[PDB]
């Protein structure tokens, strides 16, 4: 459109930007190199987000093609080195957009971003952390191909004082941890052991926590199913329309963190949101002591804020893992949810009260309030759930 494509251009440079990109990949859809090259070009210089959202929505619409990838790698490796927060993420999506495309440069684009990040293992960390996870998740066979570096260098590039890269990189460790189990763990242990021994707290817990989810996935289905939340005998139209280490180590994982929970009880939200989120699935593995030392930081967070919602979910993982000796903390936790819901996050605590389900004649009583509360897809689904099981 020349005039009028470099007019939509600067109006999506300067919602509405969402917009205007939707619209630019549709076009593109149906559809001059030169000129898009140029214009591509003008959106870069001049932000930021919008010549990433041009760059990557033109590349997988269009197809991958080696004038546009030696083109646009350039492009790529100059924002790579230095660029703003939020920004990076997107052009993290675009990395891994042009990843999954399929094409020949593809193997030497991606063997060429893992080695540079291999060397940076802070715009540069996060980056090279992204861009781990994203190749992680999409090519693994790529991704295995370097494996002892990739453990030697994260082993200690996390354990800088840096929050981002913990988050980041616990991640890449639980895409490489769940490939190496379906095809290191005794390094990994070593290496996690020793950080162990308030910063090196939440990642030792996290690792530890690999080893006993990836060996139990019971646990982890209910947390991935509650955050997630036709008939074979139908006659055909007649006119067819064209168309072992992990577990022997779990228990020092348990021990390691039964310990940790009740250390860093309150020391530097992160950590407390951490040891939430990882109990209930090492008390899911194995439920006194521990289910002790579990219970006293679940508790204590339930009652406070800024938790309530990881604590709940915990909690119900928690009865849904220890089914008679919960028994015993029935009354305070039916209390604390008796005091949050008049207030009225409560639908966290509905689907907390359907996993606790997952039954006594008390519900009948119990149904009041949580009616009285008011409509929700949360309770909805969870009176609907509720209903079927029991």
């Amino acid at each position: 459109s020349n005039v009028s494509v470099l007019q939509q251009f600067a109006s999506g440079l300067k919602r509405a930007k969402a917009a205007k990109e939707l619209q630019h990949y549709v076009t593109m859809e149906l559809r001059s190199t030169r000129f898009y090259d140029q214009l591509n070009h003008h959106i870069f210089e001049l932000e930021r987000k919008g010549g990433i959202l041009a760059i990557a929505s033109l590349i997988g619409v269009e197809g991958g093609n080696a004038t546009r990838i030696g083109r646009f790698a350039n492009y790529l490796r100059n924002l790579l080195p230095s660029n703003d927060p939020v920004v990076m993420e997107m052009a993290s999506k675009a990395i891994g957009r042009l990843a999954m495309a399929g094409d020949t440069f593809t193997a030497e684009y991606v063997e060429f971003e893992v080695k540079r990040a291999l060397e940076w293992l802070e715009g540069r960390r996060h980056a090279a952390v992204l861009v781990l996870r994203e190749l992680a998740i999409s090519v693994p066979t790529f991704f295995f191909q370097q494996v002892q570096p990739f453990f030697d260098n994260i082993f200690v590039a996390v354990w800088d004082p840096k929050q981002a890269i913990r988050e980041g990189a616990v991640a890449a460790l639980r895409a490489c941890l769940i490939l190496t189990t379906q095809r290191w763990y005794r390094h990994t242990f070593e290496e996690a052991e020793k950080g162990f021994d308030d910063d090196r707290i939440h990642g030792a817990l996290l690792i530890l926590n690999e080893l006993v989810r990836i060996s139990s996935m019971e646990g982890e289905r209910l947390r991935e199913e509650m955050e997630e939340i036709m008939g074979f005998g139908t006659k055909p139209r007649h006119i067819t329309p064209f168309t072992l280490v992990e577990s022997r180590c779990c228990r020092d994982l348990m021990e390691e963190k039964f310990d940790q929970v009740c250390q860093w009880v309150l020391k530097c939200s992160l950590i407390q949101m951490t040891i939430l989120n990882l109990l209930p699935r090492l008390a899911a593995f194995r439920p006194t002591q521990y289910l002790q030392d579990t219970m006293n930081h679940v508790l204590s967070c339930v009652k406070k804020e800024k938790e309530r919602t990881a604590a709940f979910q915990a909690l119900g993982l928690l009865s849904v893992a220890v089914r008679s000796e919960f028994k015993v903390y029935l009354p305070r936790v039916l209390d604390i949810i008796r005091a949050a819901l008049p207030p009225k996050v409560d639908a966290t605590v509905f689907t907390c009260i359907s996993m606790l389900a997952r039954i006594q004649q008390d519900i009948k009583e119990l149904l009041e309030p949580m009616l009285a509360v008011g409509l929700s897809p949360a309770l909805t689904a969870v009176l609907y759930d509720l209903s079927r099981q029991i």
